[PDB]
């Protein structure tokens, strides 16, 4: 009676209270709560770490998967079929193999060749290579995610330390030591712990698992969380099980109040000193050894074996857990004490065989109340977020100690209901292992990667190669030079037609004129007054007018009268009604000039589409108008391009800015040419400012090469179908379209917005510049882009959102590499032509989508950099648009004029 009370005495130390179980459960509670904020995550032992699993098996799981079990007692591969579709039902076949104390202890190399290895014995026993099989991963050590089939060690535990593996990708690791071999094809589709596996498995029998707990070699439990509480993981949708990795709970030195001497020693021993140390005080890998060093303890003290003390009893691992569990038995506990303690070399005297037996009920006691006091810390958090005032709830369990030892599951459950009794919990025991689980998890993880291999296999069309941006450079030089030679420009796509401006501002430019702005997004009439010498300077008032859109698409006659009318309102406005003042109207389409004062619309571009207009000349369109009303009298001295407009505009500050470009609604270029080059107007002195109208680039088929399926579509639908197809994958009026139309696709297929084509996503013209834009703004979160989505009226979880997102980037990156193609092939072309070997020249630029677009413009910038790395080209934005480069045009005009 007192021998019991004399090692209860000695022992106190491992006899914990009630009192004090409550308060490590708080402390659980609370490393928890910090293992999940990011705040607090960084410092936190308990990392609480994601595993991108939102749900236990549904039923709906079927297929035939393989499933590798990694770090438990036993390495063991198993083959899972299952499929009730059919009729079939969960089977499973598996297979142990050994692993020696070399293999786990030597290069991460060797073991992964094992594990390599041992998966292609197993698979030529079926002679189940030749099937792709989805491959699971049941890897039982702490592991880093951002998604289900990437998993970085954090750190080995339990009896693995193999060199060159913490902090790599082990799938990576593995994948590599199967190719290899050569010998078959691997597809590790997903890697889980066991502590989830094993909540997978006993979930599929019963709906109502949401814990999964081990207590074997080592001990860890795992649980389902709320999605709105897992901080490091964009989303509030749902749950998803996070691994807590308890078994490191209070490795920052927070149970050290709770350690005892045995501990200490225990670690200084073991094979990861500082770490998992309240793993330390439970698993089965270490009960037995804590015990046989107090037996040490109590002999070297006279206490045992009359103070014997046999090399046996000193040896490290002499005394098993096994031991600890057969001398607890209920039956022959002490007759097994005693053949035990025998063959450790001491005398065991009957006595002994009692007072050895009970140290082991303090020790394994110890432990069944720890992991009651955080699997109860557990539950309470689950009963929280459920809000309910009671809990019902199943708990997965698996391992040695728990699976084989007498009294463990008995205390373990008994101490745990009275810890939290506004619950009832149900226990149940992974009979199968981890395996079914595992598999309930490839199911699914491989159900969203094919969904994936075919979201990248379509997206990968709109990825160009250097080469391929080479090939589009060099088509855009052919086309340049077939446009230019009068014998060939009969027939050429890039037309290159001349703007009979063959000077950059010379600084001598004087008066007042008007302009007008035709053809972007706003239709604007402005006043400029330019004065040079002494004082040089610049004065510009201007107005925006609306033009309904069924003007823009009415008659010829409707639109230049509406025009003038306009005309005639600012006149009042400025005042300037009275005079015959000179001006310059800038038209933002493919006209051919004579001079510049003549101007035949070739065709129509963009959303224009008035009647009676193409093949006259819109001088005279708009002299008419004038002359109609009657209220006033003009001089038209120029009709110029946005594109040239701008230049000059870039121009008048910059002396070396020889080139144009605008990137909104509709995309062109123009640059300054060598008059002895441009074949189609008579001369070859000076220079020559050419509209390239590059647009139309590829209306003759030599794009035909990388446009998809979705840039048919959307030419198709478009006014013009068939023309300007080069612009209809840069410019802002289309690349929304060409998104759209991806988007419908994937719906239809059912990854996106639950398949369901909504009438938004039918409304052409949805995604504007403005939209495409914010959506990929690099400063926006998930929230704040389903956000977006929403308001337009796309009902978008989170995982949609990411998908769009994506969509539109691909899509607006391959407009500004093409883009950059093109604008490389020009600057080239004007430092072959002043046969330099290095040019420097700046370009003046404007549109809306080149203004707005977070990315366009670097990505644009540095593939010309990339393609004309004999180019040093830099880009000046136009921050006063086309008029002040309009009216500069319209005053050599005059000049020439009055001349
Ligand atoms: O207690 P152990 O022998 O160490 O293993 C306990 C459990 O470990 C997991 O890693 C395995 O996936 C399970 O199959 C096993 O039941
Ligand atoms: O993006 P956009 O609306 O097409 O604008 C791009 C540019 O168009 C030209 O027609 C105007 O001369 C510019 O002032 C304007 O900045
Ligand atoms: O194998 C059960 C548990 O053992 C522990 O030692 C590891 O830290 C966990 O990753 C694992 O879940
Ligand atoms: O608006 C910018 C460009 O758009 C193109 O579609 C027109 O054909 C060009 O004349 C214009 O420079
Ligand atoms: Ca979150
Ligand atoms: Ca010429």
């Amino acid at each position: 009676d007192d021998q019991v009370k004399k090692i209860d005495k000695y022992l106190y130390a491992m006899r914990l209270s009630d009192e004090t179980l409550i308060d490590i459960m708080t402390r659980f509670r609370k490393e928890m709560k910090n293992g999940l904020s990011r705040d607090f995550n960084p410092t936190a032992t308990v990392k609480m770490l994601p595993t991108f699993v939102r749900s236990i098996p549904d039923g709906s799981e079927k297929g035939d998967f393989i499933a590798l079990d990694l770090g438990g007692s036993s390495f063991r591969i198993l083959r899972v079929q299952v499929n009730h579709e059919k009729n079939q039902n969960v089977h499973m076949e598996s297979e142990v193999y050994d692993t020696p104390e070399n293999i786990v202890h030597g290069s991460g190399s060797q073991l992964f060749d094992h594990v390599a290895e041992c998966l292609g014995d197993f698979m030529e026993k079926r002679k189940i290579k030749d099937k792709k099989l989805p491959v699971g991963f049941t890897f039982s050590f702490p592991c880093q995610q951002s998604k289900i089939d990437e998993a970085i060690l954090i750190t080995w535990t339990k009896r693995f330390k193999a060199s060159g593996v913490e902090g790599a990708d082990v799938v990576k690791l593995l994948n590599k030591a199967i190719k290899k071999r050569g010998d078959y094809d691997a597809n590790i589709v997903a890697v889980v712990n066991d502590t989830v596996g094993t909540m997978m498995t006993c979930g599929y029998d019963d709906q109502h698992c949401e814990v999964g707990l081990i207590i074997g070699t080592g001990t860890n439990a795992c649980y389902m969380e709320e999605l709105r509480h897992i901080d490091l993981v964009e989303g509030d949708e749902g749950r998803m099980c996070i691994n807590t990795e308890w078994g490191a709970f209070g490795d920052d030195g927070s149970l050290e109040d709770i350690r005892t001497e045995f501990d200490r020693e225990i670690d200084r021993g073991s094979l990861n000193p500082g770490k998992q140390l309240f793993e330390k005080m439970v698993s089965g890998m270490y009960l037995g050894e804590l015990v046989r060093l107090i037996l040490v303890k109590m002999a070297k003290e006279g206490l045992l074996f009359e103070g014997r003390i046999t090399p046996e009893l000193l040896t490290r691992g002499k005394f098993n857990t096994s031991d600890v569990s057969a001398i607890e038995k209920n039956k022959e506990g002490l007759h097994n004490a005693k053949e035990i303690l025998t063959r450790l070399g001491v005398e065991p005297s009957d006595d002994d065989c009692v007072s050895v037996q009970h140290v082991c009920t303090i020790v394994s006691f110890r432990s069944a109340n720890l992991v009651a006091a955080t699997l109860g810390a557990i539950l309470n958090r689950l009963r929280d977020n459920k809000g309910t005032p009671r809990l019902r709830t199943t708990v997965g369990v698996d391992g040695s100690l728990y699976k084989t030892h007498p009294q463990y599951s008995r205390r373990f459950h008994k101490t745990l209901r009275r810890l939290v009794p506004d619950s009832d919990v149900r226990f149940l025991l992974s009979e199968s292992g981890s395996g079914k689980g595992a598999a309930m998890v490839t199911a699914v993880a491989y159900r969203l990667a094919e969904q994936h291999r075919q979201i990248e296999e379509t997206l990968a069309h709109f990825h160009l190669t250097k080469d391929m941006l080479l090939e589009v450079k060099k088509r855009m030089r052919a086309e340049m030079e077939l446009g230019l030679r009068k014998q060939t420009h009969n027939n050429a796509v890039v037309k290159m037609l001349p703007s009979f401006v063959r000077r950059t501002p010379d600084g001598t430019e004087n008066g007042d004129f008007l302009a007008l702005d035709l053809g972007g997004t706003n239709f604007r009439v402005l006043l400029v007054k330019i004065r040079s010498g002494k004082k040089r300077t610049v004065e510009m008032h201007n107005k925006i007018y609306a033009i309904p859109i069924e003007i823009m698409q009415g008659t010829g006659e409707e639109l230049f009268d509406h025009i003038v009318s306009c005309i005639s309102d600012f006149l009042d406005y400025m005042g300037i009604k009275g005079p015959r003042m000179p001006l310059g109207f800038t038209f933002s389409f493919p006209c051919q000039q004579t001079s510049l004062d003549a101007g035949i619309l070739i065709t129509w571009t963009k959303g224009f589409k008035a009647t009676d207009c193409v093949g006259h000349d819109v001088v005279t369109l708009l002299r008419d108008a004038i002359k109609r009303r009657e209220e006033f009298d003009l001089d038209v001295v120029a009709v110029v391009n946005d594109t040239v407009g701008t230049m000059m505009t870039c121009a008048y500050e910059e002396p070396t800015c020889e080139v144009g470009l605008i990137v909104g609604t509709g995309s062109n270029a123009c640059y300054m040419e060598e008059m002895k080059n441009v074949e189609m107007v008579e001369g070859d002195q000076g220079q020559m400012c050419i509209n390239m109208e590059w647009g139309a680039f590829g209306d003759n088929g030599c794009l035909d090469d990388i446009r998809t399926h979705y840039d048919r579509l959307v030419d198709e639908y478009s006014l013009n179908a068939g023309k300007q197809r080069y612009e209809k994958m840069i410019s802002g009026m289309y690349l929304g379209e060409i998104v759209r139309n991806i988007l419908i696709d994937f719906t239809k297929k059912g990854f996106l917005f639950r398949g369901q084509i909504s009438e938004t996503l039918k409304t052409r013209g949805i995604f504007e510049t403005k939209f495409l834009s914010q959506i990929e703004s690099d400063r926006l979160a998930l929230l704040q882009v389903r956000a977006i989505l929403q308001q337009l009226g796309l009902n978008s979880t989170c995982d949609d959102s990411i998908l769009v997102k994506t969509v539109c980037g691909v899509v607006s990156r391959r407009a500004a590499q093409l883009c950059g193609a093109g604008m490389a092939a020009v600057v080239d072309k004007i430092r072959e032509n002043r046969g330099l070997d290095r040019l420097n020249v700046t370009v003046g630029v404007d549109g809306t989508l080149y203004k707005l677009h977070p990315h366009f413009s670097r990505i644009m910038h540095q593939t010309v950099k990339e393609l004309s790395p004999k180019c040093n080209v830099s880009f000046l934005l136009s921050e006063d648009g086309s008029g002040k480069g309009a009216a500069l045009i319209t005053a050599v005009g005059v000049r020439l004029r009055t001349e």
